[PDB]
């Protein structure tokens, strides 16, 4: 007999695992517990803070939801109106000295007239071929060309996507992108060129809310707090080291054994295969591809510059900077950085020089958060990436050479993006059903490795729906039908369902 | 305070309501009851029997859901509760029994027609190569799939006889998301090879209850319910629905309070019982056909010309029925034993039998369907005789065949019609009922034919309860293509909830 | 026996008949003569002159044939017999002079219209990508080339004003074999770049006679013929054609016997002169428009707003003419020299001049065309004033401009219409004439507009003779696309036959 | 001064040169003469006769005409009704032991059913692709696949055309084929499959006439006889050895020099370049391609076998025989072979063995004429080709092993077909204008090298039109617009034109 026995064991307390725990806690039938190796729940949605008081999320995380269930849990976790700030998505692409409104491919009107010709010509070619197309594109690259033409592919989509994914567009599938990549309408794009108009409203994150305090990680701390503490085991005491799938036993770092009837595993599936000592699965998971993410944070002295304005996040296809995205993180909340009266010395100027004095001066302060991708196809010099990012900020005119930097941050996250390679689905259909036959629900950004359902709301619901499948026979819609859940308002499942209403009578 | 109070009230014990009841009974959380005005559960999936002992259903099953299978296996668990058959169907066309699907078997038609059919399908294939719109009417869908020549021979005249409306007046989304395009190579190849081939075989089968017909399933399913939570018969006839008070009043005066209502009666009747004039006007804008079911019991061994045929399609105008079923092929117990003695009522040509004496069998049995609507009236007094003449005209019966039993019943609400206007009307009705905590679901509860056969209907009830209790998506109601194109294996009659509770 | 007998008789001394005569005179084998009821050769390519000294043609030459060039160079051999100009043309649209071709220059229009035009051309380009039929009407051809928006702005309303029938009633084979499809990229590129570009330049030119207008060519060409083989004037008016006896009767009673007839008169007149009621019935089923030519002589140096413009198109309804020609740009001698004194007849707004004194020039000159048909009547008594008002409306003239000369003439047979029914009717007429050894050829001799300008017409006559004498294919008559798509260099005014004979 | 001076010199008295001569003689203006190195005019349209009395043409030459002028000249030369025999074209493709009516691609209905499926499937694919085609095919092969589908390409068109052209279909252009290769209508071909019907009437040679005596060569002897004898120079006395294009002088083998003003050269253009000692022209003509043709003749004892019947010519795509075509030459005229009373010994049996008797026996006789192609891409064993053909006749069941052969014939024609290679036009537009600038009209099957206007009537009219261009400024329509002249009735030019009618008064 093992030390602990539960019906459902949840590994991981990021959004996916916390979703599973919330649904298990709501249903309150089968016994359960949740474990994580970090004392602070949140996974890749956690928030760091520099010694100078600048918060940085793991990547430009904004909250936007396809599911009422997710909303219920965030509102339960952070119920006050001043727990949240709402913002319009202000997003731009840096191109040839200009800020081009997102989506690029729908704002060709902003480029020089000569580039407009190249872009529209390519889009005419794509539209004529699309009129007689009877096949689907097989690669991300073919999709880009078929729906945008070469001109826009060469100017933006191809170089940008290598900088994000750390693989070329030719190496990725294209089924994942229904909700991420705008395919442009020839008439709408040409009309806006003729009229000199913009169109910034495309996509599901065109409006968002951001927590007032604690960054994204504050959400998941607050969510986890609603759980019965005795059903949680966070820290080294909850680090999983062995998974014995045949005995349905998990061994923790401190030697605690947990027997389960059903396992919801949200750790990276390649880690799970190793913890299972299952060489067949290790070999299979090693056929998946992922990129690492470097997050760089730069805290700057001064009131928010006019050139920055209300910008939220920014795309950088060009090779004059290492990062693919910048976030004006100080626009998301005033509490992402110190108050104006906080006194801080200048660590360096944006041009790399040292300040003359160690004098601590007051603010106000603003803050830039940058992301750089790394993979076996795209190495990154870890020792210089911070300075290269700051120089990239000067190259893109986001910082003046004289700007005073008062705080820096750099962290590398090994599993950053699960890559939608051409091979992903073929490998996953060998991995996930084999785990399924052992009553292991491997779910999450790296639990099930599908980026298109790898956001905080999708991840949360992957855990929710996994539990719903275990307990109530529910379809795991998010796991297997991203287009289906992304194309509808998912209103049916609530934090208080009929089951709980009728039981309380 | 009302006489009875339950969390969830289910009106109707046809497949839809029994699905709702089966899921409520499985969940065993909220209180509930199910009512029906008929003492026998089954609704429009019941089975009648003539005084001579021939059964007639109002039905072939194909299940898209493990949950449905679980409930049927629970109700009828023994292997000899069922007979399995291949899905053998033919189209009657110009003196020929053409295997279904029609287009793969035009080699049986005269060569001049094969030319016209292939030429039309070539046109459709070339058009499909440059098509960039979806078809808007059932008729356009037919033509794009088949071409003019093949369309005119079968699907156009047959579907008028089925729906009692012309194909140009029906929508086509209810048929699925598949692109309307011909398989030209498959059709020409069979013409070139001079072959026929039906879409059945050892893989393509159905099973049918050994006894009691289709209605036997639903009796057996209903028997698994706690009898005290059921109220079937005149004592369970609903006469008033007060949506504002969440009260139902029965014919005997009993009032039932509910928190959520699952109504499987026809939504136009529901609107009337609600005394909701707005919904009455809206529901009267829906369209439906009535169905005449005709049953004919025949003396004799099964003729060779009938053989293993199961159901048959009739596009041509030499018979009033659109479909015939060799119902005696579904079970030996759909008709009397060979030793049962019965007199001949008439010969197939209408003449009197030579003798009035009762003679022995064996017997076989034909079930026919005729549609009726304001665009296609039916003479109730002569339709039986017209059907029998149609059996002679189609060579299903010889003039000398001995008829030993007849059956004719008219069902007022027979098919909910997928008109062009259906969805515009339903999207005004269903949300107004939903805002009153009324789940109106089923063949005429929600009026969508494509989810109105037995397995879909049952699951409409199951998923309605699952939505009420567990927040499930009602996938069958709103996404028929989605559920039909996948393996619906997740939901079971024993879910994890019940497993974990039992230990 | 008739009064005169020749192997080949030519009726008409416009370009077509003069082509026949030139080839006959070059071959110098079979006997021949040419007649015309006018004392001056040239037909509908003649030139009138107003009493005030302004020339107006009945204009611009593009030659597909070296043979035609040889004859023009023989007739007018000096370099100063001709002036060369670029082919500068514009479409008047919504207050703008839009360079031809219209669709490459819509950037001059309001942005909302550019959107409508480009959207329509996108629709047309996508339909052209899956097209598998040919257009059946001129209208369908226009829409497939241009899209709805651009069609509605120029080619649809303009061609009604030209042909006096709607575009839906005309065939479109007469335009050539080129596929009816848009150049979407070219049109969008000029919109994106905000550019204009006309289809002219240093090598897209035409030449025009220095003196005597277009009519000077045909006088000079006819002068190279042996005078005794010509019969021009009332003495050459044909009044009867007896196709069975192969006899022509002239107005003065002279009878001419022929073995082969090249008739360049209008085929409906020919059927009447033949007293062939069947052919009268068939020819009366052909359709044609009448043409009013209006000329306006203006005092002053050429205004900057006019500039180097040559001819102009008018789709809009603020003027009755479909075409205007800056005829004073074609030659300085199309109008009086600057020292010529002329009184002002009226101002462009219709008012009277302050003085009736004759004042000096210089002068410039506008030539206008208005169409007329049973589907589009024209008031003969007011059309001149309507044209002048149209010149004000289109800003070609300011209200104050001084008009010193006017000209108005109506030509009953102006354009032979490429209706849908034309070919069905012609293929019954021409073979019936051919069986009687009558080659009916020319703008109205054979009624095909696309080979009815000067070089095609001339070559219709040349090729008819070459067919009569040498068994040549009449390529221009039956294969316009063929002759228009090649350099027709083989036939020369001096062929091997004449070289070897000398 | 040269020995002779004429305005127009014609080299060659095949159909092309005789056309030039006939038009020059009709016009009767410029002085002229015609030379040929063979005493018998006719060129590649000549007729040989074996010692046993069997006539064989060069190829399966049959007369079918696009021009009234050509008809006028044939009717003048052979004016009596019994100078000619008229025949329906009975033509078949030997395919898998069966005779499939020509054209093959329109008679799919005759093949085994499994092959009909493959053929119709291929045409369906082609028809759907053709529905969205917006480019023209560039090679003969691409044309075949586009208009016929793979099944018919792989079954017939690809192997037969290699067997004829001695180059693969991928190496040929496709502008030449309008009147040679039937493009199948999908509906017509499918309809005939369904109905079990045939459609053997396609093409300009569905009917033909053949001279009663002397074979095809009898025509050209008779046409040449209408010329004034003193303006002809046929034989070794008329062999051209040097052409001095700069002096406009031709030197004959016997040393005679002829001065000309215009040259109509109908010898092979590569021979002309060699005779000109113009190395530039030699190099260009060597870039042209041609195949050689072997004509094999077999005289057979017996009344015409039932299996042969009224067949005229036959196609052999398969590898059980070396010839691509067989002609039942004895069906063209009874005077192509000896009368029945002629006594001839059996030379061999068709199986190669010696006859039982050497004694001369009577007829009747019939006669087979075979064609085998040769090129640098398709070598041929010259020494065994006669025996290989006879064995192929047995293999194809045209001869029984016991059939008695009474006469054999084999002749190789070095210049047999001018190949429509992809490079042909690019080379010709360098050759023909360069010769044109020297007043040399190089015209004919190998004079101008265009197979699509390489038949007897096209060749004749090339000579006629060259003269008409030299004298009357006529367009050389046949040379430059094969589709134009092949698609119309060329009725305008006659042997008696208006010029001559008016002159005779
Ligand atoms: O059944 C057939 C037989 C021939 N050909 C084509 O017709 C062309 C001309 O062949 P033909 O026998 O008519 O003339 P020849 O080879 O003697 O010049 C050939 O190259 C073939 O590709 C064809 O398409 N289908
Ligand atoms: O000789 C008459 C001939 O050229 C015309 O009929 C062509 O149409």
């Amino acid at each position: 007999h093992p030390d602990i026995s539960v019906d459902v064991l949840v590994i991981g307390a990021g959004p996916t695992g916390l979703g599973a725990a919330k649904r298990l806690n709501q249903i309150d039938g089968p016994s359960w517990m949740i474990v994580d190796s970090n004392e602070t729940p949140g996974g890749l949605a956690s928030t760091d803070v520099t010694p100078e008081g600048f918060l940085y999320d793991v990547g430009g995380a904004v909250i936007f939801s396809h599911y009422k269930y997710f909303d219920d849990c965030l509102d339960e976790a952070l119920p006050k109106e001043d727990d949240w700030y709402t913002h319009q998505r202000i997003s731009y692409v840096r191109c040839q000295g200009q800020w081009v409104p997102y989506p690029f491919q729908n704002n060709i009107s902003m480029l020089p007239k000569e580039e407009q010709v190249k872009c529209i010509d390519g889009m005419i070619d794509a539209a004529l071929e699309a009129r007689v197309a009877n096949t689907k594109p097989k690669t991300f690259d073919e999709w880009i060309v078929r729906m945008m033409g070469t001109g826009i592919a060469d100017l933006f989509m191809r170089p940008y996507n290598f900088k994000v994914w750390a693989v070329p567009t030719t190496k990725m599938q294209c089924a994942w992108l229904g909700e991420r990549v705008a395919a442009p309408n020839l008439k709408a794009v040409t009309t806006n060129v003729i009229l000199g108009k913009t169109a910034g409203n495309w996509g599901p994150n065109a409006t968002f809310r951001f927590p007032a305090r604690g960054g994204t990680g504050g959400i998941w701390i607050a969510v986890a707090n609603t759980l019965p503490k005795e059903k949680t085991r966070f820290g080294e005491k909850g680090k999983v080291t062995k998974v014995n799938a045949n005995n349905k036993t998990v061994t923790l770092q401190d030697g605690t054994t947990i027997g389960y009837k059903k396992l919801v595993s949200t750790m990276a599936v390649d880690f799970l295969a190793e913890a299972m000592n299952d060489q067949e699965l290790v070999g299979l998971t090693k056929q998946l591809f992922y990129s690492s993410t470097h997050v760089i944070g730069v805290g700057v002295r001064g009131s928010r510059p006019e050139r920055i304005g209300d910008k939220c996040w920014l795309y950088f296809p060009e090779d004059n900077c290492p990062f693919y995205r910048a976030t004006i993180f100080s626009n998301y909340s005033p509490y992402n950085q110190p108050e104006a009266s906080a006194a801080l010395p200048t660590m360096q100027l944006a041009d790399g020089s040292r300040p003359q004095s160690t004098e601590a001066k007051e603010g106000p302060y603003w803050s830039i958060m940058l992301e750089v991708s790394e993979s076996s196809m795209k190495p990154v010099n870890q020792e210089t990436i911070l300075a290269d990012c700051i120089q990239g900020l000067v190259n893109t005119e986001m910082l003046k050479p004289t700007d005073e930097i008062v705080s820096t941050y750099h962290r590398r996250f090994d599993h950053g993006y699960p890559t939608p390679t051409l091979e992903r689905e073929g490998t996953l259909t060998q991995i996930l059903p084999k785990l399924q036959d052992k009553d292991i629900w491997s779910r999450g950004r790296f639990g099930s490795w599908r980026y298109e359902v790898g956001n905080q709301d999708h991840s949360f619901m992957l855990g929710v729906e996994a539990v719903d499948n275990i307990v109530n026979g529910a379809v795991e819609l998010t796991l297997n039908y991203p287009d289906f859940v992304n194309g509808r308002q998912n209103t049916e499942r609530r934090l208080v369902d009929g089951a709980q209403v009728f039981a309380k009578s």
